[PDB]
């Protein structure tokens, strides 16, 4: 029930994913592409590359591939 804070991301598509505060790269990929998610080896932060264990950022390009 507590919290709120809740984070916003968009992708290269165009289309806009919701993530609470703390959304790594991993969940991002599992909730777009299940393959990417399941075994996801890196990610790229708008049009830069970024680790797995990079924060997600709010409103700015996230990217993942397996």
């Amino acid at each position: 029930d507590l919290a709120v804070q809740e984070i916003f991301v968009f992708t290269p598509k165009g289309d806009v994913i919701t993530l609470p505060t703390g959304s790594t790269p991993v969940d991002f990929a599992y909730a777009v592409h299940t393959e990417v998610g399941h075994r996801c080896i890196g990610a790229r932060v708008n049009g830069r590359l970024v680790a797995l264990e990079r924060k997600l950022e709010n409103g700015e390009v996230v990217e993942v591939f397996t």
